[PDB]
């Protein structure tokens, strides 16, 4: 990572989502709720959040499988909307089921290398960060929203350090949301700016937070 090649991580985990309910009659219903594709540039912190509205599933079967294909279609659509100089050189899919759908959808983009990964990058943790969760839940149509997942960090730290910090945050939220949120609020006065994702912390506070997040992930 981090060279002069544009790299995107693509996480399709959260595209097809449902609420499972046991009815008074004893049967399970699985009603879809809105999902999202996360498309993430680890060098710049750019996130393209493509919100997937439940209308896309209307009249369809095997929604989990179809979701992989929907994701590939949407990644291709995003690429086509961008100038060539902004298109990724590499796409790293977080789940192996995306490899074949994305290959088939990107045949017109011979410069783009697609590969899988064993990295633990749980963008699903973002669903419990209110500023994404409510946005996704309340959407009434598909849309794409841009974010900067590194806030103002790159003013003083490298892309490598920023990526590592983000991964620790996401993995810790994933493992234990409530404890991660406490670690990320070290003082009564700790705030997150309205346009930021993460809290405003001193350098010293971040050092302590990063060790605590890592320990939380290790405890599993
Ligand atoms: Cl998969
Ligand atoms: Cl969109």
């Amino acid at each position: 990572l981090f060279s002069n090649q544009i790299i995107w991580f693509v996480d399709d985990t959260n595209v097809y989502r449902v609420t499972i309910h046991k009815t008074f009659e004893g049967n399970l219903t699985e009603k879809p709720i809105n999902g999202a594709i996360f498309i993430f540039n680890p060098r710049t912190g750019q996130l393209f959040l493509k919100i997937i509205h439940t209308s896309v599933w209307a009249g369809q079967k095997r929604l989990g499988q179809l979701a992989k294909w929907k994701t590939a279609e949407e990644v291709a659509a995003l690429i086509r909307s961008l100038p060539v100089e902004e298109q990724p050189k590499q796409i790293i899919v977080t789940r192996k089921g995306m490899l074949d759908p994305l290959e088939v959808h990107l045949l017109d983009f011979p410069n783009i290398v697609i590969k899988g990964s064993e990295l633990q990058l749980p963008f699903q943790a973002c669903l419990k960060v209110e500023k994404f969760g409510d946005l996704i839940l309340k959407a009434t149509e598909p849309q794409m929203v841009l974010f900067n997942l590194y806030d103002d960090w790159l003013k003083t730290i490298s892309s490598y350090t920023a990526f590592s910090r983000l991964i620790l945050i996401l993995r810790a939220l994933h493992v234990n949301n409530d404890r991660a949120k406490v670690i990320l609020k070290p003082d009564k006065t700790t705030i997150t700016e309205p346009h930021h994702i993460w809290p405003t912390l001193t350098d010293e506070e971040w050092i302590k937070v990063e060790v605590q997040l890592k320990d939380l992930i290790l405890a599993d």
